[PDB]
């Protein structure tokens, strides 16, 4: 057995993949080559902060004819709009009208014009992202955005979907044993090794720390762990700090109850399209959207250093830092 990983910055953040191995180290060396070249690849289509990506071409025929897609694209856009129309809006992959106005904002430390943000509200409606794909031999699959100056922004949901391709490659690759970690978007793949192999024990930081330490350690398998917070992004003006995930009734940075989300699914894309919509939603309306999906779990952090974690994983959370306590 052995132990390897590598790391570079892409898709706007740091991505990492460790992974335990007894394939010849040529093999491991040719997946993760792979892996990064995936990620150079898949960062030039879903980008929506560069204006020669897939997406950003996408956007460009908003209020025009239909634009072929590859199926990737595609199913990925498919779930977006499935988990816009479960949260009832509180995840929207149409927000990008919106999120540009505020995004500005950060780069210069400025908040959005009234009656700019009224009218960027007004291009957001995901029901009018139209997907058709042809059911004959090879039909393509298009993508019509029919509402002028609707803008698509996936940045909610891209971090789990890459994660869930990174996957699919190691496991074509034929290994079994690896953490994945895209900007803290995390896929637990298998066991690890201490022969004796242990769960993942991956952290869930404090939502107000430096970063560097987690708070909380949560021992998971075969399981995707992906956290929303409240100062992961953020500007702050005359006292007041503005972060970056937006409530779509409001066109505001979201005032909710809980300091962070984390979501434990089989699937990456669900887990993080699913913490962005609870952490709008906060917690009470979090648990009521969260009994549709039985094989998700979830992980709040609340204000006041309180933790609460649904039943498949409560067992399994370890308190680092003495400063929260977890309800049971
Ligand atoms: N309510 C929302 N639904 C979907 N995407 C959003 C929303 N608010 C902001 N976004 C975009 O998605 C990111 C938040 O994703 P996350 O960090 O996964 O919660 C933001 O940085 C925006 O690019
Ligand atoms: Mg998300
Ligand atoms: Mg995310």
């Amino acid at each position: 057995v052995r132990e390897y990983s590598r790391a570079e910055l892409v898709i706007g953040t740091l991505c990492r993949v460790r992974v335990y191995s007894k394939r010849p180290a040529a093999e491991v060396h040719a997946a993760l080559e792979e892996v990064f070249t995936l990620l150079q690849q898949q960062e030039m289509v879903l980008s929506a902060n560069r204006d020669d990506s897939a997406l950003a071409a996408l956007n460009a025929q908003a209020g025009s004819a239909p634009v072929v897609v590859d199926r990737s694209l595609y199913a990925l856009l498919e779930r977006a709009l499935f988990f816009a129309e479960k949260s009832g809006g509180a995840f929207n992959p149409a927000l990008g009208a919106v999120v540009k106005l505020w995004n500005i904002g950060f780069d210069r430390a400025a908040v959005p014009d009234p009656d700019a943000l009224k009218e960027a509200l007004t291009r957001c409606d995901f029901r009018q992202v139209h997907l058709r794909a042809g059911v004959s031999v090879g039909a393509p699959h298009t993508v019509q955005l029919a509402q002028a100056g609707m803008q698509l922004d996936l940045g909610a949901i891209a971090k789990g979907f890459l994660a869930d391709k990174i996957v699919q490659l190691l496991t074509a690759h034929a290994l079994d044993s690896a953490l994945v970690d895209l900007g803290g978007n995390i896929f637990a793949l298998g066991l690890k090794y201490g022969a004796q192999r242990l769960e993942w024990n991956v952290g869930i930081r404090d939502p107000h720390g430096t970063g560097q330490k987690p708070a909380l350690v949560v021992s998971v398998r075969d399981c995707s762990v992906v956290t929303s917070g409240a100062y992961e992004r953020f500007f702050e003006r005359d006292g007041v700090r503005y972060h970056h995930i937006i409530d779509p009734v409001t066109g505001f940075p979201a005032h909710t109850d809980v300091d962070s989300v984390s979501i434990f699914a089989p699937r990456s894309t669900d887990a993080d399209a699913l913490a962005t919509a609870c952490f709008v939603l906060g917690y009470e309306k979090s648990c009521a959207l969260l009994r549709e999906f039985p094989g998700v779990d979830a992980l709040f952090i609340f204000p006041d250093k309180r933790v609460r974690a649904s039943a498949g994983i409560v067992d399994r959370v370890r308190v680092l830092d003495a400063r929260f306590v977890l309800e049971r």
